[PDB]
RNA sequence: UUUUUUUUUUUUUUUUUUUUGUCAUUC
RNA sequence: GAAUGACAAAAAAAAAAAAAAAAAAAA
């Protein structure tokens, strides 16, 4: 019910399934609530979806820490089994469809049933009884805070998205073991490495190398790593020098140069994602660039991948596993020494 | 609740009370239900209020035989005692407030609360403890089928509107007794003629006059009732010579002539009023008259109307109380003779 | 293209696959194009979906012939192959999603893929290569204008709908052999009586005894056909004395009661039927009903089914296969001989 | 008139009383006007009321030091006289109806007429005249700037909204006495406590206490103000090392932790109310709670509170009267010491 | 095509020109595309031109360094040839029609039509051919960034606008001659003053004295620069002893101010001019003006202006050449020193 | 004969936030 | 000596539009 839902939003901030109602009303999409004769707004509705419906899959969304959402993009994720995964970049809902959570979106009130079959149901293992369901699932995506008996685990990312902060728990755990079926045959996911998703404004190192990055000017970092000849000039730093941006494909160094020199990033493709492409104008030498395609790898991380690469190819799109997908990076080197390496994802 | 009142209407056509729910979808201030996996319109919304609001107070309208929405405005009537009155001429509740229907529109549960003292509430005598309900309202208006002890009533119209449409009913009683109270005391209502409330397209004489207006001609019907000097040429059967139309302020007159030549009819303020004003276009002849008054008065009540008024003044504005209201009639004679009745200030 | 498809529909009237543009302006839920300067509407989206999208499965919609929607729910049918066919009733789509007509509701571009195994696909038998396509396909519905070698053919109704209105064509075919496939087994489709789909106002009799029954009064129509005993003064021809209608279950009493005294039919699910349910207001007696289920049989079929039933008994529901689908009416007899006979949950 | 009335906006900012008009357009919920041939937006309709109408009790609104929307609303305020108070938090008018200032909502025109008697009207005095209007009035709330003869005054907050800017006026005054009459009699408005109405990214604090809670530590603080065995080291500083926070029932710590941690603060209701519900969510720990009761207690205020309560009681509501209002607090004591202090119900 | 331009943006974030398609839903003035089977948001329309045809324009908008909207408006320019110049003060393009960009708003495809002769067409020289367009344009302004061969250059602005930031480009030159016809007769264009464009929370100091003015006090400022008798403790560092704020008309004076206290700006008009009206309210002594003219001028330009001028004069306006437009500027004077300078009609 | 897959192979067009040349303009 | 604009040179990859060929596919 509406009403019921707005007034287990209005109680306790999302759906408790609490019994109530409240006086709503739903107009210029969106729901407005009568609290003390003055209407509050509830919610505006930034989906696709009717407004109705988007509020109740809103109220319904996940409140414990799960997995970011391109994680889940990436192992294929086509459905949550009794949870609603609110993708918080798009304010709008992870999945199209659900299982058993809106009568609107449903297309079956149990994850067992022949629809789901062909679908990957994703699987929260802190839920009881899910475990067992993923067993029986011809596709699925398992995720536990824990073992889980027969099944080889594959360690996940240290972060997780609680109420739409990326956060390293520390109260709570936010590192699941993840497990993926396809075709009713249990796969061995790549091992992988795992984007920190950090913010711009709000960067925080996450290792020595970084803070180094972070503290020390460009000759010193690099004369102090050894990472010579790999166009770290470049690649991390940038070249604000010419009237299209250089580089630049790494958060770190946009971080770096947001410290010193606030720039503008225009995001025209709101989503989450590994690699995130951006419209970057630089406000302090005019340099820009349309495309400017961004991954969140750990310092640590970028450097090995850069360092474990064959230098005598004049060019190679490279496949790099990352976040349980293979990202595609243009490497560029000329007479053995790199010029360029970015990611080409999105 | 919203999903209750949308399963109420595809089950029984209007909010019966039943329970269960079904899936509902809120979209351009419309209300779509999901019949066998496609959605289905229930509800378009043409009124000021919110579309959920509208949908439940449309669901919960009073589907038996009501008074019309002119007779409760010109009794002075402002809200409605656990019921909702559907204006179908604005396709609007005849209401902005309600007394235990909605909760949006609500200002109390009952009728006896102090907010609604003040106001003219309307009672419906079938409902049961309605009556006693009016006797104890401070301003109040009932209506009954049959008589009420202690209390003096006041005939209604024989027609009354049924679910959008006006009948005489026969199978069910449309004749009702009118009750008003203002201030605590019972008012004798006066007696009044009353608009048949009728319509172009499908006008039915209901009187031997009528019925011989329809089929005789103009000088025929003007002698054989001795109607000669009350200018009917003009004032019933209108004036198509000028550019500008004559007359034309009786719909039997816009009904003959539209059985011999249809005219558009442009009702630039569409609600339920005793006087309407139209923007009559003659197709045939050009005529045409930005705002002409038409009123739905029974042609023998017409014509006793015009008879009862003094001929020997030149302009006069005559005081007929017609539909528990007084309409104003601008009367304009010479030589003993009338030449111009319409109802005054267009 | 959004433009290609407005341009397909100013110069052909619907998509024809030919190329060129012209300007488009969407606002307000409304397609608009640019001729000589000014703005002229080309569709005003009634549907749930974006109105673009809308727009271009309107355009694509098929202008051939084909089967009633009703007919295509009753079989189960979920998607079509390569066509869209367009609900009148509900000026949307009759299939929630196509197969390689529009990207945005495409979920696959040939019907034999994986996706579309699952679904009921309808393949048209008059495009080349859909019979061969039908015959690969687990689960769909053929309709073909002639023989299919191998097939046993299933003669559907002789009405069919081509561009939104039922008729028996003559020019064109309309009557089509069905075939279903059910888990890639090819199932025999039941015997069934089917509905002739005319309308209250345009109604035309299909038989002599609905000549008879239109012509004839009730008592001759009764003794000239001994339709003694079966209540036909009741189910068909209707009783109005009372406040609550009775009766009004065929539509063909519906039809001959309008011929007199028009009434108002409110159509609460304005949806395709093989039952439809209508809030009928007598507006000559004033009787009314507020759920009235009418199925628009032939007078003939349904007195084979009413002489075909058993008249000892007290309470029966008795399953007729009607439009492919088992109807379920409710049949009450008290001494022999029948009370009242009208479609089960109403 | 709206055109009237953008041109007000368009010249002063808000509606003065000029003559004049600007051309006007309509689009979105949204208020254009056309500067130098481009359109310009005056006005972006975040209500429910019409657009128009919004625009014009917007631009008509109040510019000078008004009381906060939370005292009006603790005081009972139905109505405003002559004037339109603005809630900045809703963005919308902080009252549904007005006393002679837009037509549209308009339910007389001025407060002494017979509708405004029961309704509390807000009478401000620092506009002439409206001192005797609310003498006269049998329900109403006055505020002034000085002293009213016959009236005992109540010295209201020290801070007051201006232009949607919480301040304790410098070059203004923002301290006003009030006087509420109810039924013709005058109250005695009780001693309250007073929130200061503070932000989280702009905490300021406004006592020596305050400065000493947000610069030493939790245990020199605690230590230096005798305040042991209230429980402060989780009822304001708060505890995060469960994955459900504890405290954060005093705005202050909020600043204090937000100081050093920024998190997430959620308002699932954006209204104005002296205690405010919060859906927190740590980004550091983890910590996180659907719904916390803040309240922005002077410090001084909140430890008097906290040591005027009975500490030999097991479980206590504790009434406080805080903006004219009583607010209800839910006390914990074990072994003589409190365990937690948080507003009751939440 | 929509599909084409939203392809092009998905895939480089502005129309570059590709083939290629991508689904496309349009609802609520929103533009979505389908990105791995959910709906992302691309583009919000916040103009009154219908959604697609902002997108297209938005897509097609100049993502070169471009001369502010304000110096455009003031030298009189309609239309741009072949491209859109997007005024993101508005978030819409900053003139109605367009020449050979999109088909709904084109009013030509080549600025050497009949129709673009009477309008002041905006030439880029960088493009190929558009100076030999502005050569025979007969009312046209050019800007180059180099010399034009027998025109005489008019030095612009320092600073232009770069994908809505504004910069002084080091990487890109922003610095552009400007030449002007008018009835096909080129103007020599007056010596003006600029306006530095900057913001109040990043506020950049330009000039020295622009840092003394920063950092030093009022007095020392006003001494060491022989700056008394010019009213620089109103004009400039604005009064806040009274209710309404004095002075204040210098962007430097409000950087200041929000330095040590920051306040509230209510930008009624929000476009793009060279003298901007603000709703300043002071948060911390209650000061507010409704209206005042901000105009950000050079500290060193204002000065010289300001000394220019005539002091033996009671009341005088002052026409200053700022932005290749005239500003009134009104100048108050008593015994022969400046008591305000505030710019015109505030 | 139709179909999806496993795809491979051939050609056309488009593209890639690498470097490098020619023409063009502007210092 | 540079910048910009219009293009080409190198290397890899992607997207489709045309096919052929195949292991499968059901006919």
């Amino acid at each position: 019910s509406l009403e019921n839902v707005a007034f287990n939003v209005v109680n306790k901030g999302h759906f408790d399934g609490q019994q109530g109602e409240v006086p709503v009303s739903i107009i210029n999409n969106t729901v407005y609530t009568k609290v003390d004769g003055v209407d509050v707004e509830l919610f505006e509705n930034k989906t696709t979806l009717p407004v109705n419906v988007a509020f109740e899959l809103w109220a319904k969304r996940n409140i414990k820490p799960v997995p970011e959402v391109k994680i889940l993009n990436n192992l294929g994720v086509d459905i949550a089994a009794n949870t609603v995964i609110w993708d918080y970049k798009r304010d709008a809902p992870a999945h199209i469809s659900t299982i058993g959570v809106c009568s609107m979106t449903d297309i079956a009130k149990k994850p067992t049933e022949t629809i789901c079959a062909p679908l990957t149901v994703f699987f929260d293992g802190r839920v009881d009884g899910q475990v067992d369901l993923f067993r029986n699932a011809r596709n699925g995506v398992l995720i536990t805070e824990g073992s889980v008996k027969g099944l080889q685990p594959s360690v996940g990312p240290k972060q997780a998205s609680l109420n739409g902060v990326t956060l390293i728990g520390e109260a709570v755990k936010t590192q699941f073991n993840y497990y993926k079926k396809v075709d009713g045959v249990v796969q061995q996911l790549p091992e992988t490495y795992f984007t920190q998703s950090r913010n711009l404004q709000e960067f925080k190192p996450r290792s020595q190398m970084e803070i180094d990055f972070l503290e020390l000017a460009m000759d010193e970092f690099i004369e102090r790593y050894k990472l010579e000849g790999y166009a770290f000039e470049a690649i991390v730093y940038g070249d604000f020098s010419h009237s299209q941006l250089g580089g630049l494909h790494l958060l770190i160094g946009l971080a770096k140069r947001f410290k010193e020199s606030p720039f503008e990033l225009e995001d025209f493709i709101p989503m989450d994602s590994t690699v995130k492409n951006y419209f970057i104008t630089d406000a302090q030498t005019g340099s820009s660039k349309c495309v400017c395609s961004v991954i969140d790898l750990l310092l640590d991380d970028f450097v090995e991948i850069i360092k474990s690469q064959d230098l005598s190819v004049v060019s190679k799109v490279v496949k790099v596993t990352i976040d349980y997908t293979e990202i595609s990076f243009m490497l560029w080197c000329k007479d053995g020494h790199v010029e360029t390496f970015y990611p080409k994802l999105q």
